């Protein structure tokens, strides 16, 4: 096939589309024993030329990886998540559908069918595989096979249009807490909270509306509470009809916070509405209540993140505006009217990807790892550094992976079931971009300034990630 020779389809956007498997990969260190379960992450890869001459990254199919990390060893898995999309397309042998989340630029053939390329998150929960992608119902897989069954719809249950791609899971109940926007259609401000039992049953879910239309890709829970962050990255039917990106970013309108009580029968007029001047911020660290107060840590930056989603109103892309920092957005319920409590900034390092031990979501934690960028490193070709805060004694540690790399998203795997906070490792995907190859590195999680105690060399050079996560193998059939 014949790729457009533009920046979203070379050099590190080259295609791959490579579904593999390798046995116990080389590798330098020692790969710890406790080990044993899989990390999972997704790559948007085309499968097909797009539609249009040109495309963005976040558009491309989703491409799933598994490392099964058994025995002091690493096995590689890699699968395409079958989507109605790539079915549909690979038996027409040509691209079907069009530009991001625009309808209006897809093949008459594929009218009304489900979008979701199931690039954004690959996520273990209930004895499956979810591929997921916001616009659309998750995909689910078998975790071991990576075979696709399709999209979870939970039997006609659900009545949204869409599912999240960052679910959380409730530890007190183990619940997987979902939301899905534009539920009712395209641009529209209905949003569903879901919440799914172990059992993979659609428990609860409840319609709500929010101030505007806008891309709500991330959200926090505490104990009680949904904790839903309005940004204006927005959208609108008008802005497809034109052929814009179908999001852009407006610096004139405020940023809202919702706090949703996770039970059931919930009312818009449940809903408490906090409210602040514009900022940017899309991935939540964690949250947590505290007396009337709830913690909300987000990476806020000044101005738009997304180049391709861009201002509203003309202005170019402001690079240093763009920079996000763990920010601390405290509400407070026994407050009257809508103001915050604080805007807390909990570091200057900039920093985005955030992660914790996901065993204590929704609880106040200690600890929080993170892609870092240092501008101040040497770079001879951009997340650079791997990046750990302890916010209790506000240490802060940074790994840095060389003048020729950049690094994926971490994630936090528990040295034990029991084991406390923190206690464990951070697996994540390096980019060796001057050698055209990837690793898998493997830290001690509370001292990763001493470097990866193992780096797995990939010999596939693995694609922009999105999210991954791990699972220990009694939950994905591997034990
Ligand atoms: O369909 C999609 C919609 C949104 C996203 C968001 C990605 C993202 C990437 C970053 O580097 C920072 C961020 O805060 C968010 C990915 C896929
Ligand atoms: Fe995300």
């Amino acid at each position: 096939a014949q790729f457009p020779n533009t920046p979203s389809f070379t050099g590190f956007n080259t295609p791959s589309r490579i579904e593999a498997d390798i046995a116990d990969l080389a590798h330098e260190g020692t790969i710890p024993q406790g080990l044993n379960g899989a990390f999972y992450r997704v790559q948007p890869d085309p499968q097909f030329p797009p539609r249009l001459d040109d495309d963005i990254a976040f558009n491309g199919d989703g491409m799933i990886t598994r490392f099964h990390i058994h025995d002091g060893q690493v096995d590689f898995r890699q699968r395409w998540a079958k989507t109605d999309k790539w079915k549909l397309e690979n038996a027409a042998g040509k691209a079907l559908f069009g530009a991001y989340r625009n309808p209006l630029t897809d093949d008459e053939a594929v009218k009304g069918e489900i979008r979701s390329t199931a690039n954004t998150n690959a996520f273990v929960f209930g004895g499956k595989l979810w591929a997921m992608k916001e616009d659309s119902p998750a995909l689910v897989m078998d975790p071991a096979t990576m075979e696709t069954f399709g999209f979870e719809k939970f039997g006609g249950k659900m009545t949204g249009q869409t599912f999240t791609a960052h679910p959380k899971v409730d530890p007190k109940t183990g619940n997987m807490v979902a939301i899905g926007y534009a539920a009712s259609g395209l641009c529209t401000d209905d949003v569903t909270y879901m919440e799914v039992s172990p059992e993979g049953e659609l428990v609860r879910e409840v319609w709500f509306k929010v101030p505007y239309y806008c891309m709500m890709h991330d959200f926090g829970i505490t104990e009680d509470y949904l904790v839903l962050h309005i940004v204006p990255s927005i959208g609108s039917w008008e802005r497809l009809e034109q052929g814009k990106p179908h999001f852009g970013f407006d610096t004139t309108m405020p940023v809202h916070l919702g706090i949703i009580p996770r039970r059931d029968g919930v009312r818009q007029e449940d809903i408490r509405w906090f409210t602040r001047d514009n900022c940017f911020a899309s991935h939540v660290l964690n949250a947590w209540q505290e007396g009337t107060k709830i913690h909300f840590v987000t990476c806020e930056a000044k101005n738009n993140m997304f180049p391709f989603f861009p201002d509203v109103h003309g202005a170019p892309f402001n690079g240093m505006e763009a920079m996000s920092h763990p920010t601390d957005w405290v509400v407070d319920m026994a407050s009257n009217g809508e103001d915050f409590a604080g805007i807390v900034k909990l570091s200057d390092t900039a920093a985005e990807f955030p992660r914790i031990d996901d065993r204590f979501t929704g609880q106040k934690t200690r600890h929080g790892w993170f892609l870092e960028m240092d501008m101040k490193r040497p770079v001879e070709l951009l997340m650079n550094c791997l990046f750990h805060k302890d916010f209790e004694t506000g240490r802060e540690q940074h790994w840095w992976c060389g003048p020729v790399s950049s690094l994926q998203e971490p994630c936090f795997v528990p040295r034990a079931k029991d084991a406390p906070e923190g206690d464990g490792w951070i697996v994540q995907v390096c980019n060796r971009l001057e050698e055209q190859r990837s690793d898998l590195l493997i830290f001690d999680a509370l001292d990763i300034e001493k470097g990866p105690v193992a780096t797995v060399n990939i010999p596939i050079r693995l694609r922009f990630g999105l999210h991954g996560n791990w699972a220990n193998a009694d939950e994905i059939g591997l034990a």
